[PDB]
């Protein structure tokens, strides 16, 4: 009873080729499930990390070259735009005759880059205000500085949108890397250079005389700003409760508690408002509600701007987007870029031009590029298998609340609604594919030319900055995906009370109508599971069935929470990442993953368990010596098979929200009494420790 077939055989080869049965399970499963993955699969050049996930999606990179770098003579008007930008991003001939014109053209619009003009006050500094300065780059070209104003959902009223104030992104991965001293030298050092060197390229470009002494003071000063900003900014672990993080008042409100001076002049909240608002033509009243998320923020921006010239703050806001539009100038420009990617992720290889360019195409045009990718690459009979198993894991997660004795009667009710209230989406929304006249509409103000391709990434800023802005007076609309097809990775969204399967992702090791459903349970079943957990998580138990901000919890159960979760911010604390020089994981980070992970991978045993009872056992897999129960968790650690560089894992323990591979797949199988049964565990072994950590 050992199954004959080809797709068992290849499914055994790939399980055996990945694994290292010369460790013991009980000892280390990563080493176990992973070592055969670990000695053949190096890290690539273009790649900071590498793993099942990264492959795939460097294989999903190849369906959407091959899909898009072929006129057909059906394509309707969506796809025609998708393939005309694809040509003009690829076409690196037409983009190197440019060299730097198309930024020197666009430079005046922003107010100047002050390094690389000639007199900039006379030219800027007369006419130059923080609001239509900050207000311009958000409004035309959705670029985000000082002051990040956006239109997004309200938190306590999902169905309406309201404008946000929160602290704005940094040019370096994080806060951290401010310090500029130890580990993160390397990188700051590097920021300035990039700075320097693009700033003399441009300066070069239009024949001014070079004053190396002076570029560096100047671009030491964009850093000495930042580092500031940086050290004002809000730490992730202090703004990790949606409660907390609320807080509504009026533009009349703000103007009075976040009083700022820029430049020597007041800042008018209400002039900074309507300056983005008025380019959708909607006015703006002192009366307008507005969440500010960064309140603290505010406040430390008003003593740090007073030291600081309309010269010291446009050098920052234009380097800011400048270093956004370098990969899309010619060769010399890119070069620039590189040696910064180097310093920070330890790739020593740009990104092929194509891939790139696909990526860029995929994420403008999702729904176009979505059509094209499950046309070429998705089954169908997926959808339905995937939605029953979507079924089964949700009704496993409701059952499972008669388990948990730390939560009353009255909260497991409330949990049960929320959970019956989850919306599901499956592999691509059928209007892409059924409705060419709705896609069409979706793109009509897009018209690319092919020997643009800087006009057409900026028209494509222009666009995505408008729709979302455009959206303050509208309600939320319900039909609407948190993800395109063409995607490896599945989503949670707190404020749909949403989760997405995109096509992508419903693909080997993860699921196939073919390979075994031990395999499906631990690979897809797992990843269904996770994303329904993330409802239930620090973050999601904090919205309700609908996506409104509401506690729906009573204080015994909200405590109790907090208790479980604890136990998971020490286990995971205590894991010391070797690749990063045996730092210790933010527990406290990388909590709503962990419980996604370790809630997602019960939920999937045990549904898995169910089908079991119902459909009896399936036939094993040839050449391993592993029952079904084995194949599930052999399966699950797989999926997550992985390794990072040393230069971008010293760094990035720090701010990750996902453990690492080998501690997803370490912690949540050490709290798991199902694995330990199934790999007969020694008590007290590394992968059975007596005190195991759970909620959900
Ligand atoms: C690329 O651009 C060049 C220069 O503008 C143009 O002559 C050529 O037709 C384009 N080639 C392709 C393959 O699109
Ligand atoms: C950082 O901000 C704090 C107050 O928010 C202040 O005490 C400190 O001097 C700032 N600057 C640096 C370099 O830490
Ligand atoms: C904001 O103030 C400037 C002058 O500083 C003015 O020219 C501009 O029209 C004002 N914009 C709005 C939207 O009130
Ligand atoms: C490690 O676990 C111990 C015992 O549970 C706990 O006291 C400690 O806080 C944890 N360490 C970290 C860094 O989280
Ligand atoms: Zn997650």
């Amino acid at each position: 009873g050992i199954c004959k077939s080809s797709d068992c055989i290849k499914s055994a080869a790939r399980l055996i080729q990945n694994m290292d049965a010369t460790t013991e399970p009980c000892t280390d499963f990563f080493k176990y499930a992973c070592g055969g993955w670990l000695k053949r699969n190096v890290i690539p050049e273009t790649s900071s990390r590498y793993g099942n996930f990264d492959i795939l999606r460097d294989e999903l990179e190849v369906v959407l070259k091959d899909v898009l770098q072929e006129p057909k003579t059906e394509d309707i008007v969506a796809v025609q735009k998708a393939k005309a930008l694809y040509r003009s991003c690829i076409n690196e001939s037409a983009i190197d005759s440019r060299g730097g014109e198309p930024l020197l053209k666009l430079l005046p619009d922003i107010y100047g880059w002050p390094v690389a003009t000639e007199n900039w006050e006379q030219k800027y500094g007369a006419s130059w205000t923080a609001e239509k300065a900050i207000a311009q780059l958000n409004s035309k070209y959705g670029k985000k500085v000082l002051i990040n104003l956006f239109v997004g959902t309200d938190d306590k009223n999902s169905v309406n949108h309201v404008i946000h104030i929160d602290q704005p992104r940094l040019g370096l991965p994080s806060r951290d890397y401010y310090e500029c001293t130890g580990i993160y030298k390397e990188a700051c050092t590097a920021y300035v250079d990039f700075m320097i060197s693009v700033a003399r390229l441009i300066r070069q470009e239009e024949r001014l005389p070079i004053d190396e002494n002076q570029l560096a003071l100047e671009m030491n000063k964009v850093m000495e700003l930042e580092k500031e900003i940086a050290n004002a900014t809000a730490k992730p672990e202090d703004r990790n409760d949606p409660m907390l993080l609320y807080n509504k008042m009026t533009l009349a409100q703000i103007q009075n508690n976040f009083s700022l001076e820029i430049n020597g002049k007041p800042f008018s909240w209400l002039n900074f408002t309507n300056e983005i608002m008025s380019t959708v033509n909607i006015s703006i009243t002192n009366e307008e509600d507005v969440v500010v998320y960064a309140p603290e923020y505010l406040t430390k921006l008003k003593p740090i701007l007073t030291k600081y010239s309309a010269r010291d703050l446009q050098n920052l806001m234009s380097w800011r987007f400048i270093m956004d539009l370098v990969s899309s100038l010619s060769r010399t420009y890119k070069e620039s870029r590189n040696a910064f990617r180097k310093a920070l992720y330890g790739t020593t290889s740009e990104t092929a031009t194509w891939r790139r360019c696909a990526n860029y195409v995929n994420g403008n045009m999702e729904n176009a590029v979505g059509r094209l990718y499950v046309e070429a690459a998705f089954a169908g009979e997926s959808k339905h298998v995937v939605e029953d198993l979507i079924a089964q894991i949700r009704e496993v997660f409701i059952q499972t609340l008669d388990d948990l004795t730390w939560m009353d009667a009255e909260t497991k009710k409330r949990a049960e609604e929320k959970a019956l209230a989850i919306k599901e989406r499956i592999g691509y929304p059928d209007d892409i594919v059924s409705n060419d006249n709705k896609l069409n509409n979706e793109y009509l103000e897009l018209n690319y030319k092919e020997d643009e391709y800087f006009e057409n990434i900026i028209q494509n800023l222009k666009f995505s900055q408008s729709k979302q802005l455009k959206k303050l007076r509208e309600k939320v609309d319900k039909d609407e995906w948190i993800s395109g097809a063409a995607v490896v990775n599945a989503f949670y969204s707190s404020g749909r009370n949403q989760i997405v399967f995109p096509a992508g992702i419903l693909q080997p090791p993860f699921f196939s109508a073919q390979q075994s459903n031990s395999l499906n349970y631990g690979g897809i079943g797992m990843v269904i599971g996770h994303d329904i957990t993330h409802g239930f998580d620090d973050n999601g138990r904090n919205f309700n069935k609908d996506g409104d901000l509401v506690d729906w919890w009573t204080q015994q159960s909200a405590s109790n929470f907090k208790e479980q979760s604890q136990c998971m911010v020490y286990q995971y604390g205590n894991f010391s990442w070797d690749l990063a020089g045996g730092q210790h994981l933010n527990g406290i980070n990388t909590l709503g993953e962990n419980i996604a992970d370790n809630g997602g991978l019960g939920q999937a045993y045990r549904a898995y368990q169910n089908y079991i009872k119902k459909n009896g056992e399936e036939k094993l897999l040839p050449g391993l010596d592993l029952n079904h129960k084995q194949l599930f968790f052999l399966n699950f650690a797989q999926v997550w098979c992985g390794t990072y560089r040393p230069e971008y894992a010293v760094n990035s323990i720090k701010t990750d929200v996902h453990s690492p591979g080998n501690f997803r797949i370490i912690g949540t199988l050490q709290n798991s009494a199902e694995f330990s049964e199934a790999f007969h565990c020694r008590k007290n072994s590394y992968m059975n420790p007596e005190k195991k950590c759970r909620v959900w």
